[PDB]
């Protein structure tokens, strides 16, 4: 992508910390950048390059032609997409109107105006503080990590002139082809429109990379997964090379798009993340992540992900599955054989690595993603709500939350909640232990 000049890009800035033994953190300055699929892409004068969920045909013929005619852009943070800073809290509004419509957000977290902050927390921990409670089924505040370049992709495609300042080299699990530019092209060849969302479609090239679900919530429902894949960092993909959620044969690539998740409702106690209970949704929580090694150094094989939540002075662990037989509150390679095994889903975390693969991600750099958005593909009903919708209730794995099926369709979320948010705040990383009590 090249760059264009009728606004400028103004990183709305951010605060977190890194933590010691001893429970002291130090302040980190840092600044907050939107993905570039979320960026108008515009010729010299545009005229748009792309509108809804179609390029054009004249100013993109060819991923090199488009890359030629087409301009990224700065953007309005606030204005346009309903983002906003304030200390060590970082907002992210829903529906925001302006010139055009927008519905929600991609963001991540960079060190300076060129780079992105790469964490490193293998043996570590990191915590945050988050406001679900003007979220609704349906919506998905996601923070996660995905191992992208700390650049954008500058310094392996240097036709890429934006990079990490203009949000770009992203990558997931599920290898998305969505992503307009990918590798220093643009990705306009072969595209193909959405059935459902009117604002994606697909292109022949995809950005696989590992990812680590800290957080997927809305005040119903939360999930903690990893994502591994074969090799860590962001690889292309050919159109059905790719797999993933968005593809006609999801298993059929080189990432994990299921991951090993871990759904408290999904696990059987449903009476411990909702509004008024165990972990409380109607309030601010903290969100501690430990990633616990073999011999308990930033060097083993990541052995298991714990969590423990802290609101209102108490510390408040991951509560257990009842599901027989899914032993546990951590997530290990021996809970998620079985859990795949019991639940019947098909075991690609351990095709591409499981724990260890994505112990191998973390001990590279990984990237911070703040994202809020609903679901197109499967109207959030894997994360709240029955999934499938056809299945029996009482089936093991099938009731994720207590949402209907019927909720959660993006015409409707989107007329129901325009004012939704999320909040998160309060970033520490550091030493078991280190971030809280
Ligand atoms: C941003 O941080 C990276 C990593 O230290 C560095 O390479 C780059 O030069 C930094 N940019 C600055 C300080 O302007
Ligand atoms: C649900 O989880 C909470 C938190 O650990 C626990 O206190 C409660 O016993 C669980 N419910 C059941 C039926 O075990």
């Amino acid at each position: 992508q090249k760059v264009g000049k009728f606004s400028p890009e103004v990183h709305p800035p951010i605060t977190w910390q890194e933590c010691a033994d001893d429970g002291s953190c130090k302040t980190m300055n840092g600044e907050i950048v939107i993905d570039a699929n979320w960026r108008w892409v515009h010729s010299e004068q545009g005229t748009n390059c792309y509108t809804g969920n179609t390029w054009n045909p004249t100013l993109c013929p060819d991923d090199k032609t488009c890359a030629e005619n087409c301009y990224l852009d700065g953007a309005n943070y606030e204005s346009v997409y309903g983002i906003t800073t304030e200390d060590d809290s970082v907002r992210l509004n829903f529906i925001t109107q302006s010139q055009g419509k927008n519905i929600g957000s991609r963001t991540f977290l960079m060190a300076n105006s060129t780079n992105y902050q790469m964490f490193y927390v293998l043996g570590q921990e990191f915590s945050f503080d988050v406001d679900v409670s003007n979220l609704d089924c349906g919506l998905n505040g996601a923070l996660y990590l995905v191992s992208m370049d700390s650049d954008g992709g500058i310094a392996r495609f240097p036709s890429n002139e934006a990079g990490a300042q203009y949000g770009t080299g992203y990558c997931d699990a599920q290898c998305p082809r969505d992503l307009k530019f990918i590798s220093g092209s643009a990705n306009v060849e072969g595209w193909i429109p959405s059935s459902n969302n009117p604002n994606t479609g697909y292109g022949n090239h995809g950005s696989c990379c590992a990812e680590m679900d800290l957080w997927e919530a809305n005040n119903m429902a939360t999930a903690l997964t990893p994502h591994p894949c074969d090799t860590s960092s962001q690889t292309v993909c050919e159109s059905d090379s790719c797999g993933g959620a968005t593809s006609s044969n999801r298993y059929g690539g080189l990432c994990d798009p299921d991951g090993c998740d871990y759904n408290p409702y999904r696990m059987g106690n449903t009476t411990f993340f909702g509004p008024g209970q165990t972990v409380d949704t109607k309030s601010v929580m903290t969100v501690v992540t430990q990633f616990i090694t073999n011999d308990g150094t930033t060097t083993g094989t990541l052995k298991s992900i714990k969590r423990l939540y802290v609101q209102n002075g108490q510390v408040i662990s991951q509560s257990e599955s009842t599901v027989p037989g899914v032993a546990g509150n951590e997530i290990t390679e021996d809970f998620c054989h079985n859990q795949k095994q019991v639940f019947g889903d098909k075991d690609s975390f351990t095709k591409h690595g499981g724990l260890a693969a994505m112990g191998d991600a973390l001990k590279n750099g990984m990237v911070l993603v703040l994202s809020l958005w609903d679901d197109y593909l499967a109207d959030m009903l894997w994360l709240d709500s029955n999934y499938p919708t056809t299945s029996p209730v009482t089936e093991p794995g099938v009731a994720r939350g207590p949402c209907s099926t019927s909720s959660g369709t993006p015409t409707d979320v989107e007329s129901k909640y325009p004012n939704a948010y999320v909040v998160y705040s309060n970033i520490k990383v550091g030493p078991i232990n280190s971030t809280f009590k």
